[PDB]
């Protein structure tokens, strides 16, 4: 009876580990899609999975960590979203400090990931007119780019030909690539396998 | 690529539909434990996944219907809890009406469960000296325990005897005694199974 209960316990935490990484794999595909009321649904969904979790292996910290990744790139230009509990800190700003958390190999993707965080931080503030803020984001961030950026902020040069170079979009794309790697290696997780064979049965 | 991703749907349907079962069995046995913390982690992850759901089985309305019912028995005494548009619904009152909408078979245990909601629908708002609440319920709901209600309504008798031999506590056994019968019917669902064998060929 008591050691039946434990057993169960065990069983709820294996299931609600093959639930994260159906869910992560599933809001992956949503960010790349441009789903973005996939995506919204099912960020609901891993958050609430997540709070029943307690002990976490290195690959399940990985996956979380990826999931609140893109939700904070999602959110990016929401600057009234408070992702941390130091308010003063952006979407794109808390997105930097997770990208350099991951346990993943830094590549040269992995740099420019970084870079294209780092400049559009500022750049969605000097867009919606937040100078005094873009400078504040700036100082927390930060040689070339980096006097580059402080001119840029001190001019009020809000659609400056460098925020072209290092847009967005660019940075969107940059990770939508990365996305398509991670989409790659859970596609072989158990939930996704299993419920692929079944459709396939099927047709 | 467009094949593809109809195949991708109809398989994160499948695995939503295997989510929904899993999360059903937890929030049953969190119920049936009195494990009031897990209900509540639990039942916000069953949201979240039927939200992510469109098309529904007659089997999946009956799962979703008993995650309704079981959530508004743990908030009946949570008289400022609004569960139906109708902003007057009391919970039990709700809980009262999805138990008349399960495509279930109406044995003995079916009536004592619905006659002892209806009675504890009244007695909760007698012991918050709601009164007039309580008369108001009587009228939406509502000859021998019909007219043996109103005398005690009319009196404002709130620990009267009549609610000690039909308890709130009454109520929960016997809704107990039913959530055994579901947890014997899902404890064969796929992420269930899956899971316990799992556990089992670990020990
Ligand atoms: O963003 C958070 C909140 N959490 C992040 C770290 N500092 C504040 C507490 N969780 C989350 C998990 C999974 C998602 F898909 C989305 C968000
Ligand atoms: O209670 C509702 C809300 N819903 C019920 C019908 N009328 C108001 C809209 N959903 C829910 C689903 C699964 C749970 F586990 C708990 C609640
Ligand atoms: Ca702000
Ligand atoms: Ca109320």
């Amino acid at each position: 009876e008591e050691e039946d209960a434990g057993l169960v316990a065990e069983a709820e935490a294996v299931a609600a580990g093959w639930m994260l990484d159906f869910l992560c794999l599933s809001l992956c595909r949503a960010f790349r899609d441009g789903r973005s009321e996939d995506f919204r649904r099912t960020r609901n969904s891993a958050e609430a999975i997540i709070h029943g979790l307690s002990s976490l292996t290195a690959c399940q910290l990985r996956t979380i960590y990826i999931c609140q990744f893109l939700t904070r790139i999602a959110a990016g230009k929401t600057l009234d979203a408070q992702f941390e509990n130091d308010e003063r800190i952006t979407p794109l700003e808390s997105a930097l400090m997770i990208w350099g958390s991951i346990e993943k190999e830094h590549d040269k993707l992995h740099e420019e990931i970084q870079n294209l965080i780092k400049i559009q931080a500022i750049a969605v503030c000097m867009e919606n007119g937040n100078f005094k803020e873009a400078e504040e984001v700036f100082e927390r961030i930060f040689m070339p780019f980096k006097s580059k950026l402080l001119m840029i902020i001190s001019q009020k040069d809000t659609f400056h030909s460098f925020f072209q170079h290092f847009s967005y979009n660019h940075m969107m794309e940059k990770i939508k690539s990365y996305v398509n790697y991670v989409l790659s290696e859970k596609s072989s997780t158990f939930l996704m396998k299993a419920a692929a064979k079944v459709v396939e049965s099927k047709r």
